[PDB]
């Protein structure tokens, strides 16, 4: 059966979300993930790569990783990526891109379950750059997600 929400315990951030998205802009070119809420060590630079209907490619933590997005029909805003790796895991992985400006920054929300039972979320900070630091533009709708010290990741 398909699956037309995101998992329970995910956060749909309804009201959150920018108005217009598009969708053609955003997927399209080379993103940098270089901030996140949480993160882990040793800290790394994925470069996201994107392709025509929802394709991306990324550098993962151990080995490129190949991921086929969808719409999710019930939660305006969220994409499903159904992702697998090079050492043969595939896992499936759930993003709304809570507001962008395409050709700079965009700041995206993430969650799944990974094989657990509770989700895993974060917020997620990319860059058109692998320079690129946070943008003054999203400086008032950071302090409303309460996202106020973004953790710097490997990008440089
Ligand atoms: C243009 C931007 C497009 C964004 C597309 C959104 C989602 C699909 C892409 C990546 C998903 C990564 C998920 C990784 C799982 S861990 C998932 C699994 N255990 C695994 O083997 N992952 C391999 C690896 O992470 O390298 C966790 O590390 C996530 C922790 C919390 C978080 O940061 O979301």
């Amino acid at each position: 059966a398909e699956v037309t929400s995101i998992p329970t315990g995910c956060n749909a951030l309804s009201g959150k979300i920018m108005s217009g998205f598009d969708a053609n802009r955003f997927f399209t070119g080379d993103w940098y993930l270089t901030h996140s809420r949480d993160s882990e060590v040793p800290v790394r630079c994925e470069k996201y790569q994107t392709g025509s209907n929802l394709q991306l490619n990324f550098n993962g933590k151990n080995g490129d990783v190949k991921c086929s997005g969808s719409t999710v029909s019930g939660n305006q805003g969220f994409y499903s990526f159904q992702c697998t790796t090079t050492s043969g895991g595939s896992f499936t992985s759930y993003m709304a891109v809570v507001e962008t400006d395409y050709a700079n920054y965009a700041l995206l929300y993430r969650c799944g379950l990974y094989g657990s039972t509770t989700p895993k979320d974060n917020f997620l900070l990319f860059n058109r750059q692998s320079s690129g630091e946070i943008p003054a533009g999203l400086s008032t709708k950071l302090n409303q997600l309460e996202l106020t010290s973004l953790n710097k990741l490997g990008c440089s």
